[PDB]
């Protein structure tokens, strides 16, 4: 369950 980014789109 990884994400393409880290703090690029968190809401």
């Amino acid at each position: 369950e990884e994400l393409p980014w880290d703090e690029l789109d968190l809401g």
